[PDB]
């Protein structure tokens, strides 16, 4: 019921939030195209005893008050939106863009969420879905008695068929890019949807107002670095140490004071 | 107890999920007519402390909320229908399909499956039977005095006959194709069955509709590289071995927290 | 707050829950002043600094806002009387409550 | 004597039940057709002061009453019938069952019990019972003489013989499916009896109404991974410690307030 | 309309925060201390009073 | 004295047999005419609390 023991809480709560990030961040650091989340942490209010610069006398003034803080709190957890290392797979319907951009898919419920692990496959009607059996926005479609399907630099998807003796350009694959890529927010199984942070999406071809390219064959890895975890998670168990020691010494103060 | 161990222990099992699609692949290297494993994973869903794009004030708002992950979940493991490589075995029951398509056998239920894996043999009663005692859905039937087996480009199996002095159309050999391919499910001995994420099973003849072509005397093997399966195994390991860290870690701070 | 008797007391202490009619009132059922209203299937609930309160909707993105959350101040707040579960009411020591948007 | 303090030898009891369940489940990790077991919890009673939506005025009605917990006991113990892992011992006698159902025998008091391991041997008139002397229920019978005894894909069980050329057929191993194998009561040596919550038990052959397969030289073996294992020992170590924390609490509180 | 979804073979668990309850006892064991402490200050003035 | 350390017992029982088997299988591996052992195990009795 101490200030000093609100404080020490405020503090483990922090600690114990940057390890769960960390431990998100180390759990899928093989989800392609996964972005790796640092949290970032804001101090509380401050109670003034003394106000600072006070008047205390016709012509001195206090250098500095007496200020007491109140603790600590987390204010965001931002995303890294970096770029993550490409993989050679050697498939056929494996997408991964390069620079910035994201897939457009149409959501069950008629919204439109967006993506960027690029790994896609058909479904018993010939739709371009992704993992999961959502769709995506353009509506591609691959006929039947296909060989194999290309996707250039840009999103010319084509097929190449039996009797044609040349592809057919089935459709055209853009993608969407934000100017607030971070402020997207995230749902689970690899989906932004559009928020009030996050402007408002001007859908492009690859290659044109900054957009990234499409390669085929490749899967964007997850941008995480294991070699600092170790060390985030270090530290993150030190401080949490130190805190508890604090907690445990304003509990043996408390008792020796009513111990009396 | 904790949303870290619970997310550590999430990531264990993707990993060890990963181990055990990687060790299934590597085991059965030589398996003629396999088609490897890969798995996709993908993070569960996300815990919104703070909505992302809150209206702190009626100019200001939030660019970044407080989100945290809950874990990673395998979405799919599956077959990757690339071709592989062809050996010669010179043997005259043995053909390779090259190309998109699938051999149809019928089981002894009723039910019909598709293969891959051509390796046929004859029962005693001269009627065509793959290696598992299961004959073509054609139903194809050697009869005696044959003294060699011709199958040409497309699905025409003709015996020579001393007799006659003339080549007998024995019968016909039809394949099927999958505009989902991706979607069988798989079962022991090579078989694969419908289900819906495959669409009806379009049937036809060699060389028509995009099938492959038949080769006789050859055998389509593996497709497993142990180069890059050693590879991925060092990475899950180092992955897997990085993710028990977090649980340690989780424990001595309880431990600690416990121990005031 | 706004008591059954229609008095309008004023707390310090802020813990609020929903009733059955999607107001806003603390607990006890006594309900805020500015009559704060929450629709149904309100995803997440915000309020932010300035005292704007926010309701999140799945379907569309930009929040709807559903209504504003003033404050009073005293002249003296020592004055106030403090009756039972955590009110206190405005008495003549005390100067007439001034409402006010907060952080102005 | 007080309410913390029964709730806390409560939690304190259910956590030794989860300990001992996890016990268990290692213990018989090498036992052939085992399955996991797994506990769940449910909470106990509520005791009410205030009840929830009390009219406090002619208009107010409370948001939420006020209640007190009471505890958390067991209430089952689900067994997870999945497939376990097939080794290989090549045997002729050692049989698996791959998919559902169960071999009937018969207990020595004349009921009938049923059972997943298959691992059979042959007593002195030839009859074929399982590791503990009971026999199977279509009561198959060896001869004398018997070069090699042979278990086909379905439920046929033949044997060669010198002076034949042919092999003579001997019995059927039908096995028996249930409607809910979960709610099979469990007795020792790996024998399950019918129960109310089970179904009535169904025969039929291999492969043929949703049951399962033969292979001969195989044994089921434990569906117990011991991955998990270690971490439901850390977590619920910890669990016990927090109770025990819990206990001590309210006997520090207790006995500072009868000191005086 | 704002429902959730449906995931099989996952089991939501209980959101008990652990960190947290060991410093509420601590909270709530230095309380009642005190209170037993203020009840005994109570005794003591009684019992000085009464044998006036 | 607790139900789990008595089945871990057992348990550890268990495996010092299976290793002893090993143990003995593999000192006779050139032993002309020798067949080798396979220890079988199964569960030991269920206790109910609340029957199925």
């Amino acid at each position: 019921m101490i200030s000093s023991l609100w404080i020490a809480k405020t503090g483990l709560d922090a600690q114990q939030t940057n390890m769960d990030v960390i431990a998100n961040n180390l759990a899928n650091v093989s989800t392609n195209g996964f972005k790796r989340q640092r949290a970032v942490f804001e101090d509380l209010l401050y109670q003034t005893i003394r106000q600072p610069g006070a008047q205390s006398s016709e012509q001195t003034t206090l250098p500095s008050g007496l200020q007491i803080g109140t603790g600590v709190r987390p204010v965001a957890t931002e995303r890294l939106h970096s770029q993550g290392n490409l993989s050679q797979t050697n498939n056929s319907k494996d997408v991964a863009i390069k620079g910035q951009g994201f897939f457009q898919v149409m959501l069950p419920d008629g919204t439109s969420a967006y993506t960027r692990d690029g790994s896609f496959q058909v479904d018993q009607n010939g739709q371009l879905v992704t993992a999961g059996g959502f769709q995506v926005q353009p509506a591609i479609t691959i006929p039947a008695n296909a060989l194999s399907i290309t996707i250039g630099r840009d999103g010319v998807v084509s097929v190449t068929q039996q009797g044609q003796a040349a592809p057919v350009q089935v459709g055209q694959l853009n993608l969407t890019t934000f100017m607030n890529d971070t402020g997207l927010e995230s749902i689970g199984e690899n989906l932004y949807i559009e928020t009030q942070s996050s402007g408002a999406p001007n859908e492009s071809t690859p290659g044109l107002n900054g957009a990234g390219l499409l390669y085929q064959g490749y899967v964007e890895t997850s941008n995480v670095n294991v070699a600092e975890e170790l060390v985030n998670m270090i530290q993150v168990q030190r401080a949490y140490e130190i805190n508890s020691k604090a907690v445990s010494t304003t509990d043996q103060m408390l008792q020796k004071l009513t111990q009396l």
